[PDB]
Formats: structure tokens, sequence, C-alpha cells
């Protein structure tokens, strides 16, 4: 399945520190059949969104809190144009 | 730039409704210098993401209002991963 999730309050964040975060992503992913495709940041608003492909929301939650990431908002994306 | 934007409201869209809203998005963009990438809708929260390349916010939005779906939320993305 597809999700997409969130992360708020993310102000002033620098491109060093969202290509670390998605690196530790990407460390644990595999355990969980999970993997992230792309990740987006507006520094400005602070907001994070993270496209990935995995078996639940469950699932993609558990590698973010291993992470050290939790995202604030997931869901499932079925359709896609 | 690199644009996010989120239309919520959407409960239970349908494949053929998310196409057709795209398709007429992509009918009015170019007038704007705006490229809509790729949509994601959640049909269950009735969520639709869509990543764009254009000028700004404001041409996006724009483009979204006279293809008859302003968006709710619009951040600019200059940082991916």
């Amino acid at each position: 399945a597809h999700f997409m999730d969130v992360h708020r309050g993310m102000h002033g964040i620098t491109s060093d520190q969202l290509h670390q975060a998605h690196q530790a992503d990407l460390a644990v992913e595999k355990d969980e059949n999970v993997h992230f495709e792309q990740a987006w940041a507006d520094p400005a608003s602070g907001t994070i969104y993270c496209l990935s492909e995995g078996p639940s929301a469950e699932a993609v939650q558990r590698v973010h809190e291993r992470a050290g990431h939790k995202a604030d908002e997931i869901h499932e994306v079925p359709l896609s144009a």
C-alpha cells in the first residue's frame, strides 16, 4: 500500500537535517517491508511530507518511531494521478 | 519553485473523480507556468496531496481556482530527500 505522512513543527530545518532524518528512516525501513520513496520539506511552515510504500500505516509509523520521528499524521493514498 | 498543496473534505473520492480533477488542473496550468507533477488521494480521510512546480503559491492557487478547487493548504517545499 502507499502512504503519505506529515511532520509538523519543524520550522527552520536545513537540507542536511532533512537528509539525516530520511537516512535514519532508510536505515531501519526494510525490517517492516517499508520503503520511503520521497520526502519534501517546507522549512518556513515547518512541514515535512513523506511518501512511502508498506503493508500498513502502523508499519510505517514503527519505522519512523525507531528512526526518532513518528509522524503527526499518516494517510493511506490508494489513488494517484 | 516546488509546492505541496492539500485539499480536505474529499471524503469518498473515486479514481475517476481524482483523474478528472487532475485533468482539469492540467488543462489550464500552462498559462501560469505551473506543472502538476503528481496527485495522491486518500478517500477515507478525504485528503488530496498535489505536488507541483510553479513560480509561486499564488500562481498554483490561481490554476486550482480556475479548475474549480482551490487548495486548503499550500507549502513551498524547497527541500527534498
